[PDB]
C-alpha cells in the first residue's frame, strides 16, 4: 500500500490524476518526484518552474552547482537530486523537446529511467510546452515504465481527453 490518493488505474502499474505535480508532491511527500527538465537544468516554465518555485529557488541553486561540475544532460538522459521540500528526490529527466526540433524517439529512452526507481510521481513527459502530443507521451509512458508511476496532469480538459482515449 502507498499514500497516492483519487488516481484512475491505466495498467497493472500506471495511475493517473488531474492534478498539479507540485500540490500533489507537497501533500504526499513521495520518495521520487519528476522533473520536466532540460539538459541545462535551467528551471523556468512548465512543471521544472514551478517546481523550482516550490522550492524557494533551491531546486535551481542545486542544479546549477550539478551542471557546473558535470555539464550538461544528455536529451533522454536524468541525474538524481533532492527533493527539497517537496519529496525524498527529483529524479530530472530530459524528454525531447518538439519546439527545440530533438528526436520523439528519443522520449522512450527518457521514461526508461523511470524503471530505476520502484515508485514515482511524475508528469507526461515532452507533453505540455515541449510540444508533444501528451496521448502519444501517455503510450509511451504505458509501454516502457515497468515501476509504478503516479502521472499528475495538471490541464483539465486534457486529463479527461487521455482518460476517454486510452487504449
Ligand atoms: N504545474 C504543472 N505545470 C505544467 N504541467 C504540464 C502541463 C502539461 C500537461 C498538464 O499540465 C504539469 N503537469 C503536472 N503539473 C504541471
Amino acid at each position: 500500500v502507498n499514500s497516492f490518493s483519487g488516481y484512475l488505474k491505466l495498467t497493472d502499474n500506471v495511475y493517473i490524476k488531474n492534478a498539479d505535480i507540485v500540490e500533489e508532491a507537497k501533500k504526499v511527500k513521495p520518495t521520487v518526484v519528476v522533473n520536466a527538465a532540460n539538459v541545462y537544468l535551467k528551471h523556468g516554465g512548465g512543471v521544472a518552474g514551478a517546481l523550482n518555485k516550490a522550492t524557494n529557488n533551491a531546486m535551481q541553486v542545486e542544479s546549477d552547482d550539478y551542471i557546473a561540475t558535470n555539464g550538461p544532460l544528455k536529451v533522454g538522459g536524468s541525474c538524481v537530486l533532492s527533493g527539497h521540500n517537496l519529496a525524498k528526490h527529483c529524479l530530472h529527466v530530459v524528454g525531447p523537446n518538439v519546439n527545440k526540433g530533438e528526436d520523439i524517439q528519443l522520449l522512450k529512452s527518457a521514461y526508461e529511467n523511470f524503471n530505476q526507481h520502484e515508485v514515482l510521481l511524475a508528469p507526461l513527459l515532452s507533453a505540455g510546452i515541449f510540444g508533444a502530443d501528451p496521448i502519444h507521451s501517455l503510450r509511451v509512458c504505458v509501454d516502457t515504465v515497468r515501476t509504478n508511476v503516479y502521472l499528475a496532469v495538471f490541464d483539465k480538459n486534457l486529463y479527461d481527453k487521455l482518460v476517454s482515449s486510452f487504449l
